[PDB]
C-alpha cells in the first residue's frame, strides 16, 4: 500500500529488515518485519512502546538512540516497524576491515556513552542487550586512509544503539536473567542483583571486541563463562557464594565457597587459552577503561557518563570537548546511577 520493499538488508530469528519506499512521504526507509508470531507480535508492540518513548523526549535527536518513524500491524498480521535507513552493524565492520583506530573507538565510546547515560538517568531504563551486532553505523558510507589505503568509517564515526525489545526498569524481576550471554555480567548470572552498571558490564565486552576483533567471553556455561571472568580478571569476590539469589547461582560454589573446577576439556582448554585483558590492551587508558567498566562492584563499576568522559575518550578524540554532549557543555544533569 504505503510501502513498496526494495531491498532485503538483513535477516534473522526475528524477522527481517528490507529498505522500502515510503509512497505517500518520499523516501527510503527501512523497515522491521517481525514473524508473525504471538510471542513475537507482542515483544514488537512492547519494543515499539519503549521506541516512541525515546523519540517523543528527545524530540531533536540529541542522542544516538534509534528514532522510529511509524509502525502499522500488516494485512497478514506481520508487526511492521518503520525506522530510518542506517548502516551495517559494528560487528560487520570489524569482521571486513578489522579493529577501529583509537580514534573512532573513542568516537564510538563517546556517542554511546552519551546515549546510555540519557537511557539509564534520563529514561531511567536499561538496554540489557547490547552488542556489536546491534550497534548500527548511522551510514555505511567508506573512506580511505591515504597513508594506510585501508577502509575508514565516516568522519565522525555516527552510530545508533538499536534493539530496545529487552529495554528494563528500576524493579524488574531481581533474579530475571537479561544479555546475550557473551556480554552478561555476573551480577545477572549469579542473581546478585543487578540494574545500569548491567549496561556497562556490556560495553566492556563490546570495547574489547571493537578493538581485538575477539569475543572477550566466548562460552555457553555459566561456571566456564565465571572462570573466564577469574583468568581474565581476576578471583571472583569472596563473598559471592553467600549472596546468590537463585539455587542455580549458588551450586555453582563449594560449600566453602569457592568456584568449583570445570573438567569438560573444551574449558579446560578454554580458560588455559585466554590471557588477562591487561596483557592484551597494551594502552594504558584503554586498558584502564575497559577494566574498570568489567569492575566487580557494581558501584565502582563505570557509569555511562564516566565511559564517555574517560581520559581515554579525551586523548583520542580531543574534539569530544567542543561536542554538545560533553558533560562539561551541558547544564547540571540529574546525579548518575547508584549500581
Ligand atoms: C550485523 C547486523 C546488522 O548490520 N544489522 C542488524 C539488522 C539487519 C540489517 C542491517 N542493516 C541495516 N539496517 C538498518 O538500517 C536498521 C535500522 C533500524 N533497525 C534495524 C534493526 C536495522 N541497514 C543496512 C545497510 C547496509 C548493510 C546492512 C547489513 C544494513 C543492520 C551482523 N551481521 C549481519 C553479521
Amino acid at each position: 500500500g504505503r510501502f513498496k520493499i526494495l531491498s532485503l538488508l538483513g535477516e534473522g530469528t526475528f524477522g527481517k529488515v528490507v529498505e522500502a519506499w515510503d509512497r505517500k512521504r518520499k523516501e527510503y526507509c527501512a523497515v522491521k518485519i517481525v514473524r508473525n508470531v504471538p510471542k513475537y507480535t507482542r515483544d514488537a508492540k512492547i519494543e515499539i512502546q519503549f521506541m516512541e518513548r525515546v523519540r517523543l523526549s528527545d524530540v531533536e535527536d540529541r542522542f544516538p538512540l534509534m528514532k522510529i518513524q511509524r509502525y502499522f500491524q500488516n494485512e497478514t498480521g506481520h508487526m511492521c516497524i518503520v525506522m530510518p535507513k542506517y548502516g551495517p552493524c559494528l560487528l560487520d565492520w570489524i569482521m571486513k576491515h578489522g579493529p577501529f583506530n583509537h580514534r573512532h573507538l573513542a568516537q564510538i565510546i563517546f556517542q554511546v556513552g552519551a546515549a546510555l547515560d540519557y537511557f539509564h538517568t534520563e529514561l531511567h531504563l536499561m538496554h540489557t542487550d547490547l552488542k556489536p551486532e546491534n550497534i548500527l553505523m548511522e551510514s555505511g558510507d567508506t573512506s580511505v586512509d591515504p597513508m594506510t589505503h585501508r577502509a575508514l568509517p565516516p568522519e565522525p564515526c555516527r552510530v545508533r544503539i538499536c534493539d530496545l525489545g529487552g529495554c528494563c526498569d528500576e524493579r524488574h524481576s531481581r533474579t530475571a536473567i537479561v544479555s546475550t550471554r557473551h556480554y552478561r555480567s555476573p551480577e545477572v548470572v549469579l542473581s546478585l542483583g543487578w540494574m545500569y552498571s548491567t549496561d556497562l558490564w556490556s560495553m566492556g565486552c563490546i570495547i574489547y571486541e571493537l578493538y581485538t576483533g575477539k569475543l572477550l567471553y566466548d562460552t555457553h556455561d555459566n561456571l566456564e563463562h565465571l572462570h573466564l571472568m577469574e583468568k581474565t580478571l581476576g578471583r571472583l569476590p569472596a563473598d559471592w557464594s553467600v549472596r546468590c539469589g537463585t539455587q542455580e547461582a549458588r551450586d555453582l560454589f563449594t560449600a566453602a565457597g569457592t568456584l568449583q573446577p570445570c573438567k569438560d576439556p573444551k574449558h579446560i582448554a578454554r580458560i588455559a587459552r585466554a590471557r588477562p585483558v591487561r596483557e592484551v590492551i597494551t594502552e594504558p587508558l584503554l586498558c584502564d577503561l575497559i577494566l574498570n567498566l568489567l569492575h566487580y562492584d557494581r558501584q565502582r563499576r563505570l557509569n555511562a557518563r564516566q565511559m564517555m568522559s574517560h581520559a581515554y575518550v579525551h586523548k583520542y578524540f580531543p574534539e569530544c570537548r567542543q561536542h554538545p554532549n560533553h558533560v562539561d557543555n551541558r547544564s547540571k544533569l540529574p546525579p548518575t546511577p547508584v549500581m
